[PDB]
């Protein structure tokens, strides 16, 4: 059947209710627009998933850490119903930020995820964290997945959502994505826009570096420290200014213990205007 | 015949077979050591679906007195008896080390600012972001159709329905009235803390507030000097007065030419047990 796109609560309410009572399985995508090629892999996964996929598009203000940051954020919502409807997509979500937070940012209720939301990304960004797992959390209520998927590019989002799923009861699958990568390797991100010619031709280099430290960890290496003194330095050599860069455990995002299971290596390096970043899970 | 389920797994097997089934579901969150108020909850739910879930669960994240959750009375087996007398469908009944597999310190919480300081809240710092947590925690594990709660716990009620406002929950909120001992005094489990002799005393605090009430049901409406008057009257008899309020009904702001009904609100320690009441007050003539 034809896409539904839904702005308003009351009708989003209906047609979830309508669905549950039809015992469809349902799951969710949600995303702020502004689409690419790696988030229609997001939709394509959940569709294998479920009879209905729902994906939201909301520019979410409680986790923007600068207000006037939302003022400047693409909003293209034709252009996200034209390849959502490609990838089958069978209810586009696109409210307005008054009628998701009528009550104000600070007085709204929030969830919060200790630990993993104060670390790494969370230290320098305040209250971002809060606002990811607030938001996901009322896209929970309001839509009552089965199934849930989330890139494993913005992978501390990931590690967030699935550590609050586990605490707060939700009886919900949470698929991490691989990222969707260039034929070169660079994964897909909106911000790649802003990288100059020549700039795209050295970006595959994050990648390449990522890679050659998670083949030395398959083959037992574990001197993580230097590992990573390496990488700044081979990216320093090839063009990139590296932000610091971490090696920990894939679940809790802090350092890695004897009892680890799965480690990420995560990556951030600038080059120009943007900030690169990409990540791999290993294997121990 | 009444189940009883321990496991979240289990629970949630359960949980799908009723929606299967087209069923309706009522929730009743309760802290356990059941009584007559807590069986009027469930019959009021048993009237609003098809199955009632109780829940007994002695909440830790809520206690912001060890000594208050080191004492709080367990008595599972006489609760569920008494739930099998009034039609409850389900009563699940977690240990906490399920609910809170890793303890509370990295515990994701939920917390509803516009009215988890204030009040009650002020008088209970860290209270509120347990209640909100485990009703949070409860609701996605059940989804019911319909939730009761007791008007007893007034300001938790109004915070149940800010966070359900807010948080997008597909939930009814049903407020039951508060259920009383034939001498007046609100029943609650934690009236087991007092000792014989101060039961005896403990329906003065009802009859204090009821004296509050009709004073301002004869015209009174100055607030710090009523509640001046029910706290050296709850002195004298032996409690120990904890912060007193009377506020506008449906806001809990302090009362304007606007409010049409308030709700007094009376805390007060007598020996071991804080005690609380309320009564609502129809301003209008
Ligand atoms: N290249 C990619 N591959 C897979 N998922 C992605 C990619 N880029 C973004 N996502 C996911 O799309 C969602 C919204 O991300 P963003 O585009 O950064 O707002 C998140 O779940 C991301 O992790
Ligand atoms: N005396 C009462 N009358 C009506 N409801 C009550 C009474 N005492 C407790 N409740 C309600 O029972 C539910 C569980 O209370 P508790 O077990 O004290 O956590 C809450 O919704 C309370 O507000
Ligand atoms: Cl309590």
């Amino acid at each position: 059947n034809a896409m539904l796109i839904i702005e308003t609560l009351p009708l989003l309410r209906q047609q979830i209710r309508r669905w549950r009572q039809e015992g469809k399985r349902i799951a969710l995508v949600p995303t702020m627009g502004n689409l690419h090629e790696g988030h229609m892999t997001l939709v394509d996964e959940a569709k294998t998933r479920a009879d209905v996929v729902v994906v939201t598009i909301f520019v979410n203000p409680l986790q923007f850490e600068r207000p006037d940051d939302l003022a400047h954020y693409p909003r293209t919502l034709q252009e996200d119903c034209e390849k959502l409807t490609r990838h089958g997509a069978d209810l586009v979500f696109a409210p307005a930020a008054a009628d998701i937070y009528p009550a104000g940012l600070e007085k709204q209720t929030y969830v919060d995820v200790p630990a993993l939301s104060t670390i790494l990304e969370g230290a320098s960004r305040p209250g971002h964290f809060r606002g990811v797992s607030t938001i996901v959390s009322k896209l929970f209520n309001l839509i009552q997945p089965d199934v849930a998927c989330f890139g494993e590019k913005d992978y501390q989002q990931l590690a967030l959502i699935r550590k609050m799923v586990a605490d707060m009861g939700y009886d919900i699958n949470i698929v991490g994505v691989p990222t969707v990568r260039a034929k070169d390797g660079l994964a897909l991100s909106s911000r790649n826009g802003y990288l100059t010619e020549e700039e795209r031709q050295i970006a595959p280099q994050l990648s390449k570096i990522m890679w050659a430290l998670a083949e030395k960890m398959a083959l037992g290496e574990r001197q993580i420290d230097a590992l990573l003194e390496e990488a700044a330095a081979q990216l320093l050599r090839v063009g990139f200014t590296p932000d610091e860069l971490f090696i920990r455990d894939a679940e809790t995002l802090q350092p890695l213990t004897v009892d680890s299971q799965q480690a990420v290596i995560l990556m951030a390096a600038w080059l120009g205007k943007a900030r690169l970043i990409d990540n791999q899970l290993v294997d121990l």
